[PDB]
């Protein structure tokens, strides 16, 4: 399956969720790239203007894909694995609550699993996995991959 073919990868937010502080989107978003740079030999930088390769989008509704949100619940967020234009992109269902903590949804825990997407890999059959199809809240300071999900991403990276 695609994955990028190059290690210095560019993303920008292009909108930010009124859910949260500025500050802490930003932080939620690096941290969850970071989860990823660990385990790989790719290096993510934000950009605030141009073309980046994973844009970052909170959208409700139809929102211009094929991927129409369905409001409150179910689908929390979705994204699209590495290719140009919107190959990469990452969107977050504005009719969520995101936040910092273990109310509404978490930010953080969701796009770790969205970046994964956006990287190339797939879903997990295995509930430990962050990769598995279900959202669950997990303690987001102590937060670590399981086996499976270094494995994946091992096995198109590094
Ligand atoms: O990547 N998106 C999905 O897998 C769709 N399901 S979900 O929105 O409920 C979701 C999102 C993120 C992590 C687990 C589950
Ligand atoms: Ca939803
Ligand atoms: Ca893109
Ligand atoms: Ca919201
Ligand atoms: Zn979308
Ligand atoms: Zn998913």
């Amino acid at each position: 399956g695609p994955v990028w073919r190059k290690h210095y990868i560019t993303y920008r937010i292009n909108n930010y969720t009124p859910d949260m502080n500025r500050e802490d989107v930003d932080y939620a978003i690096r941290k969850a790239f970071q989860v990823w740079s660990n385990v790989t030999p790719l290096k993510f930088s934000k950009i605030n203007t141009g073309m980046a390769d994973i844009l970052v989008v909170f959208a409700r509704g139809a929102h211009g894909d094929d991927h129409a949100f369905d409001g409150k619940g179910g689908i929390l967020a979705h994204a699209f694995g590495p290719g140009s234009g919107i190959g990469g992109d990452a969107h977050f269902d504005e009719d969520e609550f995101w936040t910092t903590h273990s109310g509404g949804t978490n930010l953080f825990l969701t796009a770790v699993h969205e970046i994964g997407h956006s990287l190339g890999l797939g879903h997990s059959s295995d509930p430990k996995a962050v990769m598995f199809p279900t959202y669950k809240y997990v303690d987001i300071n102590t937060f670590r991959l399981s086996a499976d999900d270094i494995r994946g991403i091992q096995s198109l990276y590094g």
